[PDB]
């Protein structure tokens, strides 16, 4: 029979008020003999009817996949409200309820430290600009780089690593042409996190 | 029926000649009614006879657990030889075979860069010393810190992260009390990887 997977909003969407966070209920292995699926959405046990449900899309494995999308209020997600998708279908003798919420825990403010390339790396044509982000909790975070206000996306960020004090840390590595660094261009690490003031901080880095 | 699990040597064991790398073949869910277990080992399909098999040990669930350990040669493992454990037991319709070997792929040599704390961190009781290891392949690697002849305790290392060129990088973060950093103590990141000369390199930093 069908199975259901419930997905949280992207952290950046929940932290920046202009963006649009969504909880997504995904139903897979919907059969052709019983293809009708009903969604019921609940926020802290209270039914809500503003979800937008997409039409069944057939998969290459001859099963249907039907998706319902619930737009959420930033502050509801951040305050730990619970989001329940209930999925009814004639092949389910009982519906499937999945419930999700923001990761729990006392929030801790990330400290953001930018680190220039090592001297040893200056023999290479590209150098590594490092953004250390430590002391944060919970682990939901967004880390981006830019220069002159424009995205610098040739970077890679480690997963959050649990540190010895219960907090998380990560590193972000931006790779740039050495000529850009030694000519004094300014790069900046931007970090978004619920424990930050206005959910946003930016640290710069230059020669 | 019995099930078999085959574990590889630790990367560091294969890289330092002082150590003794081993492949371990564990058999669980061995019954009282059919308790005899026979191991046969093969390297590249050629039977070898120098494994050390321990006598069975009954578990709290009233099944036996049986372990056989094959010492491997460092160069055999690094040269990609295949280690097959075959397990026979009369409760099996056929012997179970497990095979393992080293991660495949063109080796690429890590570059190792130490980075001091951000000046912004010098207001904290503790500071973060960072070890960047980039450009290595495969991902099997060991990273340690030491100072004054003794390993450091309070470090954490990220998982390998796939970089944009197909190689991996990681960061290791050593946290030291600020007094120790300000007193000029030298801290050292040691990296062990098959693509390094002598499978080892070290970088050090001080105030
Ligand atoms: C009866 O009891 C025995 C003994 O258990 C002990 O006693 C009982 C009474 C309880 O009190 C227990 O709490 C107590 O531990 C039970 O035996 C267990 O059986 C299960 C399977 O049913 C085995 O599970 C496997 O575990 C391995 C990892 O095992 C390591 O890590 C464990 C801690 O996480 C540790 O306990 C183990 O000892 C072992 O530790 C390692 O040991 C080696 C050798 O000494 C050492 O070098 C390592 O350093 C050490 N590591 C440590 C300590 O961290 C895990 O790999 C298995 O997962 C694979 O298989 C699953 C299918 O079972 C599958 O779902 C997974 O996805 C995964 O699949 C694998 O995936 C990889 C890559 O994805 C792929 O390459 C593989 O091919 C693939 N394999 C597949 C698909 O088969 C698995 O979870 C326990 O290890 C074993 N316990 C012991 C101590 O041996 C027994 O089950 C009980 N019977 C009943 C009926 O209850
Ligand atoms: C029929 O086909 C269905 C569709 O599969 C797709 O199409 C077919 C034709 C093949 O080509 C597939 O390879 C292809 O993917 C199958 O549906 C899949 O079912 C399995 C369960 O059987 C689902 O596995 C579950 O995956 C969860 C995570 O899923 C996210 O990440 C996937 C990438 O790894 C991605 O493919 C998914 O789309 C989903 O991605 C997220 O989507 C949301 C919605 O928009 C986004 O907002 C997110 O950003 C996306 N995140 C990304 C991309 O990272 C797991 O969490 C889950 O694990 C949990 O439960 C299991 C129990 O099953 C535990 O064991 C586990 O430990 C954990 O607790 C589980 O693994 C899979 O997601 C389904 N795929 C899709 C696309 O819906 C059918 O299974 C298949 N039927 C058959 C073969 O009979
Ligand atoms: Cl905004
Ligand atoms: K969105």
């Amino acid at each position: 029979g069908p199975s259901v997977f419930l997905f949280p909003p992207k952290p950046k969407d929940t932290l920046m008020i202009s963006r649009t966070p969504e909880v997504t209920c995904v139903v897979v292995d919907v059969s052709h003999e019983d293809p009708e699926v009903k969604f019921n959405w609940y926020v802290d046990g209270v039914e809500v009817h503003n979800a937008k449900t997409k039409p069944r899309e057939e998969q290459y494995n001859s099963t249907y996949r039907v998706v319902s999308v619930l737009t959420v209020l930033h502050q509801d997600w951040l305050n730990g409200k619970e989001y329940k998708c209930k999925v009814s279908n004639k092949a389910l003798p009982a519906p499937i309820e999945k419930t999700i919420s923001k990761a729990k825990g006392q929030p801790r403010e990330p400290q953001v430290y930018t680190l220039p390339p090592s001297r040893d790396e200056l023999t290479k044509n590209q150098v590594s600009l490092t953004c250390l982000v430590k002391g944060f909790y919970p682990s939901d975070i967004a880390v981006e780089w830019e220069s002159n206000g424009q995205p610098e996306n040739n970077y890679k960020t480690t997963p959050p690593v649990l540190d010895s004090d219960g907090s998380f840390f990560l590193y972000s590595k931006l790779t740039v042409d050495k000529s850009r660094w030694q000519q004094g261009n300014v790069f900046s690490c931007s970090v978004m996190h619920e424990a930050l003031h206005n959910h946003y901080t930016q640290k710069s880095l230059s020669l």
